[PDB]
């Protein structure tokens, strides 16, 4: 298991707030400046804290990335191979031989900066298909995650799974493809003024559809825990606004009461 | 005014809870991987956020700080004039004329990311000059400076405000200032996601006002000033540290004047 420190993340890779990213590709795709490099580096960043062992490839054709912004997401540089790339047939030929190298059981996490802004040398759907076909079988055998970016039958079905980024600030992430997640799921990303990606994302309005939180007043709200034997939702004697509720305090409670972890899975997570 | 984020960061600048970054030229010295050009990014996206004016001359010796990095920090990169820089020289002589080019009321934030790497063309006494040479403009103009500068009769005396940055988590020692006692410590941290603590500090420096103490080992209770029997009153509960950084904890003690007035007499030059 390797999960983010985004709970609203975890449920969108895994279906449950304890699951993590997989082996496999996944496209983050959307309009350009919707954070989407941003999540994929939180997620390059987890495995690779997860991993002290592990290695990122980087293939990069934006040079957005330095080793500062890197290290302001907590991604060791010195762990990161760095393959500028300007065109598919590049990227697939770097990929291959790379890929190759590796060994099942290595720790190795790749990131794609970005798909859409390589030539294939028109042809760049088809050449973009055939590329997703030649290297997802080893991110598979090899079992590990790649994570590309791509600024917004086709291409990215290919892939084992796909998010797609919008503005709703504040972004709405909708999976649309997953092996793991109901499809068309919508999760609530926020990214505070001080491009801060909150880890409280969208945790207070799934808990208000899950029942475990309501609103005794407007602007108002409380926690409701499922007593197992009478069968009640008791309701917290506090009263909290929203902005006290981004904390442990407050979540710490509700993530270790398993109904709220079994209502989550149910309501997301695949078979 | 121009706060930020981070309570113990405008503590160090300004002395105070309440107070923020001042007109000057403010550099931030120490060992590169300390965090300073993020730490100084969280003051030029306070300043132009603050100035949806503002414009922000970036001089730049080394290219780590991209558009993309810009936004992920706060910093719209539209708003943000960029200048390669290969010398001093060539910096002082850029600087001198985009700060003459400035009207008084024009806000405009000025970030160099670095002046270490800079060959002149007796580097120190470049610098020096360098500085004794722009600082004069942004106190006329009123505008403030961020230099980040690392560390591998000094110029930094010519500057208005030195943070030496160090691993202690890291300690901010403020060595040169208008606003705050030289020596302070404050301590930032930066936890494992590259996540920038706006509760840095807080904690330590609670406890060592007093507001903050230790009922048992690893719980934290909050005490509050009753102003008129002079007593000092413990909360009901008690917190693990993590438990701490909530505005439900943090807030009531923000709000109590007598923790606000601890700070600045800790921190703050008397003579303001």
């Amino acid at each position: 298991v390797v999960r983010t420190k985004i709970p609203m993340m975890n449920i969108a890779l895994s279906g449950e707030i304890t699951g993590g990213m997989q082996s496999g590709l996944l496209i983050l795709a959307g309009p350009s400046k919707s954070f989407k490099s941003n999540f994929g580096l939180t997620m390059v960043s987890s495995y690779m804290r997860q991993y002290p062992d592990a290695v990122c490839l980087f293939y990069d054709s934006e040079f957005g990335i330095t080793p500062a912004y890197l290290r302001s997401m907590g991604v060791d540089p010195e762990r990161v191979i760095h393959t500028p790339v300007q065109s598919l047939e590049q990227l697939r030929i770097d990929m291959v031989n790379q890929l190759d190298a590796i060994e099942r059981g290595e720790k190795v996490v790749v990131f794609i900066d970005s798909l859409g802004n390589l030539a294939s040398k028109m042809t760049r759907a088809k050449t973009m298909k055939s590329l997703f076909r030649i290297v997802t079988p080893y991110f598979s055998t090899k079992n590990i995650p790649c994570i590309a970016i791509n600024h917004t039958t086709g291409p990215m079905y290919s892939a084992d799974t796909v998010f797609i980024i919008g503005k709703r600030y504040q972004f709405v992430l909708n999976v649309e493809k997953s092996r793991t997640v109901k499809e068309k799921s919508k999760f609530f990303i926020d990214v505070k003024f001080d491009g801060g990606i909150d880890p409280y994302s969208g945790l207070l309005d799934m808990a208000l559809e899950l029942g475990f939180v309501v609103k005794p007043k407007n602007g108002w709200y409380a926690r409701e825990f499922l007593d197992e034997e009478t069968g009640e939702m008791i309701r917290e004697e506090k009263s909290w606004r929203a902005k006290d509720t981004n904390c442990t305090t407050f979540w710490g409670p509700l993530f270790k009461h398993q109904p709220f972890r079994d209502a989550i899975k149910r309501a997301y997570q695949l078979g």
